[PDB]
């Protein structure tokens, strides 16, 4: 009845959390026509909640079969929640994916894992500035697991209304606004920002997927051409640097 997608960087403790949450209620198979493990399970302590594991990834690029599975599933609306496993010992770099996950429009909850090793992070202030709930967990000591599962189960597409996205530089936002206004009804409302950023990056999968008119296509090219002159960097590099700047600010404001 509530579908939670478990994802995060490799070696963030995702398997460990997944096994604790689901116990031996796990199903193993594969993603259709792709050589990638598919696993899921019911939450041991609440069988109305189901965890869909997703391959560990650093980013949602179009080049990797794992990343495409991650993306295709999150943009398919099967998930009510994303429970983002984050390595607290390497916070900033893990948040690179976190920003992308928020952009899908499926509400994110962060299991701030490996908190035991970390023994400075202000959980309440980190949650405030990222705009997602954050629960310190330890898969080793088995702390915060039930708490984060409970937060995620109550942080869904039907409970969350004001979806707070990472706001970037005015000059990138202008280009995203212009792309959203161009796209209009040609993409889903929930994940509109995800698609706009991807079109701005000239993402092969997204271009091939959307039936965009010549009118739409030409406006998006203009927007991209101009924004590259305003920033003096290529579209991809603009988005990469803006993601890290947003991560660098948020971490400054909360340690
Ligand atoms: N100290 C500590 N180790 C953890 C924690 N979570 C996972 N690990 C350890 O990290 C290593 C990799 O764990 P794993 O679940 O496979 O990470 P992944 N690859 O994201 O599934 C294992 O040795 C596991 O015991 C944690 O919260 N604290």
């Amino acid at each position: 009845m509530t579908e939670i997608a478990l994802i995060g960087n490799p070696n963030s403790g995702k398997t460990s959390l997944f096994n604790l949450i689901t116990g031996h209620n796990q199903r193993v198979g594969n993603w259709p026509g792709v050589a990638v493990e598919r696993k899921s399970g019911l939450v041991k302590k609440n069988k109305d909640l189901e965890i869909q594991d997703l391959p560990g990834i650093y980013s949602m690029s179009p080049y990797s079969p794992e990343e495409k599975v991650a993306r295709d599933y999150l943009l398919s609306q099967r998930a009510d929640s994303i429970l983002n496993v984050v390595d607290a010992t390497n916070l900033e770099r893990n948040l690179y994916l976190t920003t992308q996950l928020i952009e899908t429009g499926i509400p994110v909850t962060i299991a701030l894992n490996m908190i035991d090793v970390l023994d400075k992070i202000n959980v309440d202030k980190l949650s405030y500035h990222l705009g997602v709930p954050v629960v310190a967990t330890s898969a080793l000591k088995q702390t915060g697991v039930d708490q984060v599962v409970k937060k995620a189960a109550h942080t869904t597409t039907s409970t969350v209304g004001d979806l707070a996205f990472p706001i970037y530089d005015d000059r990138l936002e202008a280009a995203i606004s212009q792309i959203l206004e161009v796209l209009g009804n040609s993409v889903p409302q929930r994940s509109a920002r995800f698609y706009a950023i991807k079109l701005f990056e000239q993402d092969s999968l997204v271009e091939a997927e959307l039936d965009l008119s010549q009118f739409q296509r030409k406006e998006i090219e203009d927007i991209i051409r101009i924004t590259e002159e305003i920033f003096t960097e290529d579209a991809e590099s603009i988005v990469i640097n803006e993601r890290y700047a947003f991560i660098e600010r948020v971490c400054q404001m909360a340690e």
